[PDB]
């Protein structure tokens, strides 16, 4: 019985790192993970071990959850911040923040009274959201 170990440790390692993806991990380590899941694929796809096919096979189920709890995160915090109405408050400056915080883009809370700043922020978080979609639906 040919048991392919090192092959069954690289999966292992690999599904670690992926079940410790979070919505506010970075979207380059969402692309990072998923490129060295098709490698992976590509290089173990001539192994019929039962074990190993069921491996790889739970390794991509899991990140493609992780991947959808990102992308419904970041259009959840995209809906909120664009639909905050009074945008120039405080309440609602910390609250364009946070949601952007809560998903891993960090905007500037710009606290002091310009005219605009929230309208402002709000903008800028959803540029930054919208790249991030962007990049992991590629």
């Amino acid at each position: 019985h040919h048991h392919y170990v090192e092959e069954k440790k690289e999966i292992d390692s690999l599904m670690e790192d992926v079940l410790a993806l979070v919505n506010d991990s970075s979207g380059g380590k969402f692309k990072d993970y998923k490129d060295k899941i098709n490698e992976l694929k590509e290089n173990l796809k001539d192994i019929g071990n039962a074990e190993l096919k069921e491996k790889l096979l739970n390794l991509q189920n899991s990140f493609q959850d992780k991947l959808a709890a990102k992308l419904a995160a970041l259009k959840a915090a995209k809906n909120t911040i664009e639909n905050i109405t009074d945008k120039d408050q405080d309440i609602s400056k910390r609250k364009i923040w946070s949601e952007a915080k809560l998903v891993g883009v960090t905007v500037p809370l710009l606290g002091s009274n310009t005219s605009g700043n929230g309208d402002k922020m709000s903008k800028n978080a959803v540029e930054q959201i919208d790249k991030v979609i962007k990049f992991l639906e590629e």
